[PDB]
C-alpha cells in the first residue's frame, strides 16, 4: 500500500545538515538514518550504529558499524561517516548544528567499520546530538560528486528511497528493500503532499485526499477527535516565545527583555492564537522530569503592564520604541501571536510593526539573524537537560536557529560547559538550577506558553506516533512502522 501524507509546507530543502523546519524533516527522517536516531519511545536507538561505547569521562566515543547500504547500494562505512561529521563542523559550512557538534576534535576510521571521535571538552550529550535529523550519514564519494549541486538527488541509508519530487506539489519516497530492519517499512510508498494553507490541508483529511496530517490546527483538533472517520494523536512538547536579535540595542538589555516578558498577557495568545488550548509559562521552559525544573521558580514572571513600562524607563526608554517582529503568515498560530504581541506591547509603547512572509522566508531571515525579534515556536533538540545549549551558549556560531543571536554571558557558558561534563546527574542538577537563575536574570529568551501539536490520521493508518514531549518534530522517524488497510482516493 501505498500512504499520502500532508504537510504544512514544501521543504526550501532536504541538505541533510540544515534544519528547514518540520516538513524538510518529516521528509528527511523518511529517507536517512544517523549513527543512531531516537526510537518511537524516546529511547536513543543504535542505527548505522550497532553498538556504541563512550568512555566514563564522555570524551572518547567508539561507533562498531552495522551492515547496512545506502540506496546506490554502495555500503555504509566509516570514511561516509566522517564525511558527513566533518560536513556539519566547517565553520564557512552550513550545518545549523556546528555548534552543539562542535567539540568534536577527531575522527579515526580504523576500519571501515568502526568510528572513533575524540572530543576537546566532555559532553555527556554528543550521542543525543548524534539522534539530530541534521547528524544523518550520506555518502563521501556521494557528498564530492555534489559539492556544488544544492538540488542533487538524495541518498541516504533510511528506510525509504527519494524518488522524486514536483516542485510546489508532493516528495514522493519508495520501501528500499535493502534497509537493514526485517519487515520495515511496510508501506510501498509515501506522496508526502505539501498543503501551505492549513484549511485546505484539514479539508483534504476530512474529504479523504490524504491519509495523515501534521499541525492540526487548534480550531479543527476536537472536530478532527471526534471521528469516527479520523483520530487525532496528541502532543504538548513545543512553547511559543521569542528570540531577540541582541544587536538591535533596546535588545541587549535584560531589562527590555523583562519588560516584554511582563508585558505580554498569556492568555490573549492562548485565547486567540490557540483557540483557548495550552499552558501559560511564566518562567523558563523545561518540562517537568527534565534537570532545571522548579516549581518554586514557574512564576518569576506575571502579567503585570505598569511593572513592564517602569523597566523600560530604567533601561532608558521612557517613551518606548519602534521594532520589526519577524514570524510568518504560513502558520495561523504564528501570525496570531506576532499580532497578540504587537497590540500587548503598543500598551507599553513599542511600536511593533509584523513582517510575515511564508515559512522558507521567514527561516532564511532566522538563519543570517536578519531581524530585530522573531516569534518562536520551538523545543528541546535533544532531551537531554543540555537542550539548553543551543538555546543559550555563546561559542564560535552566535546565530542559530532557537538562539537569541549574539548573546554571549560567560556565566552562562561556564555553567553550561559544567553541566555537559558532569556524569552525575545529583550533581548535574544543581548546575542547572543554578543556570536557571541566571537564565532569568538575563532572559535572553522569552517564553510565553506549552502548545498542542497534533497529527491526524484516517482510520485504516496504525503505527505512525506523535513522539513525546520534545520528540513531536522527528515524528516522521515513525513512518517506519505506519500501516494502512487496503484503500482508494474518491475511486
Ligand atoms: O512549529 C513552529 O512553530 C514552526 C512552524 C514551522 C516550523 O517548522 N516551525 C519550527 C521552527 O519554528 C523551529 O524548528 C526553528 O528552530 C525556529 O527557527 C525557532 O524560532
Ligand atoms: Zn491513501
Ligand atoms: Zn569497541
Ligand atoms: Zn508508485
Ligand atoms: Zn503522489
Ligand atoms: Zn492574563
Ligand atoms: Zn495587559
Amino acid at each position: 500500500g501505498t500512504l499520502y501524507f500532508g504537510l504544512s509546507g514544501e521543504p526550501s530543502t532536504l541538505d541533510t545538515v540544515v534544519q528547514p523546519g518540520t516538513s524538510g524533516r518529516t521528509v528527511k527522517l523518511a529517507i536517512h538514518r544517523g549513527l543512531v536516531n531516537y526510537g518511537i519511545d524516546g529511547k536513543i536507538s543504535p542505527e548505522l550504529a550497532e553498538s556504541y561505547e563512550v568512555s566514563p569521562d564522555a570524551k572518547e566515543f567508539t561507533f562498531h558499524l552495522r551492515q547496512a547500504k545506502f540506496h546506490d547500494g554502495t555500503t555504509v562505512t566509516s570514511a561516509d561517516v566522517k564525511a558527513s561529521l566533518e560536513r556539519i563542523l566547517d565553520p564557512k559550512g552550513k550545518a545549523s548544528f556546528r555548534n552543539e557538534l562542535s567539540s568534536i576534535s577527531k575522527i579515526e576510521t580504523p576500519d571501515e567499520k568502526t568510528v572513533k571521535l575524540t572530543l576537546s571538552t566532555p559532553s555527556v550529550a554528543m550521542i543525543d546530538y548524534l539522534a539530530l535529523p541534521e547528524s544523518v550519514i550520506v555518502p563521501a564519494a556521494w557528498l564530492a560528486k555534489n559539492a556544488d549541486n544544492p538540488n542533487a538527488a538524495p541518498v541516504g541509508a533510511g528506510p525509504f528511497k527519494f524518488a522524486g519530487w514536483t516542485r510546489g506539489r508532493e516528495i514522493t519516497v519508495k520501501k528500499f528493500d535493502d534497509y537493514y530492519k526485517k519487515g520495515k517499512p511496510d508501506l510501498d510508498e509515501v506522496h508526502y503532499v505539501f498543503y501551505s494553507d492549513e484549511n485546505t490541508r484539514v479539508n483534504a483529511l476530512k474529504s479523504g485526499d490524504v491519509d495523515i496530517i501534521d499541525y492540526v490546527p487548534a480550531k479543527d483538533a476536537a472536530d478532527i477527535a471526534k471521528g469516527p472517520e479520523t483520530q487525532l494523536l496528541r502532543n504538548t512538547g513545543p512553547f511559543m516565545g521569542l528570540q531577540f536579535n541582541t544587536k538591535f540595542e533596546p535588545f541587549s538589555k535584560p531589562e527590555v527583555r523583562q519588560a516584554i516578558a511582563y508585558a505580554v498577557d498569556r492568555s490573549a495568545i492562548i485565547n486567540t492564537a490557540f483557540n483557548g488550548l495550552g499552558s501559560p509559562i511564566f518562567g523558563i521552559a523545561i518540562p517537568k522530569g527534565y534537570m532545571g525544573y522548579s516549581d518554586a521558580k514557574a512564576n518569576y514572571f506575571s502579567h503585570h503592564v505598569e511593572k513592564a513600562k517602569a523597566l523600560l524607563a530604567k533601561a532608558g526608554y521612557p517613551n518606548g520604541f519602534e521594532v520589526r517582529l519577524l514570524a510568518t503568515s504560513q502558520y495561523s498560530f504564528q501570525q496570531n501571536t506576532a499580532i497578540a504581541i504587537q497590540s500587548e506591547l503598543a500598551k507599553i509603547g513599542i511600536k511593533v510593526k509584523l513582517d510575515l512572509p511564508d515559512w522558507a522566508s521567514r527561516m532564511a531571515k532566522a538563519s543570517t539573524g536578519d531581524y530585530d525579534f522573531t516569534v518562536m515556536g520551538s523545543l528541546g533538540e535533544i532531551t537531554d537537560a543540555d537542550w539548553l545549549s543551543n538555546y543559550y551558549y555563546g561559542g564560535d556560531k552566535l546565530v542559530r536557529t532557537n538562539n537569541s543571536p549574539y548573546f554571549n554571558d560567560q556565566q552562562i557558558n561556564d555553567l553550561l560547559d559544567k553541566g555537559r561534563a558532569t556524569v552525575d546527574k545529583a550533581e548535574r542538577v544543581k548546575i542547572y538550577d543554578a543556570f536557571v537563575d541566571r537564565a532569568l536574570e538575563l532572559s535572553p529568551l522569552v517564553y510565553f506558553m506549552w502548545r498542542e501539536q497534533n497529527y491526524a490520521v484516517k482510520k485504516g493508518v496504525t503505527g505512525f506516533t506523535n513522539m513525546p514531549g520534545f520528540l513531536t518534530f522527528q515524528s516522521g522517524l515513525s513512518i517506519e512502522n505506519t500501516k494502512i488497510e487496503h484503500h482508494h482516493h474518491h475511486h
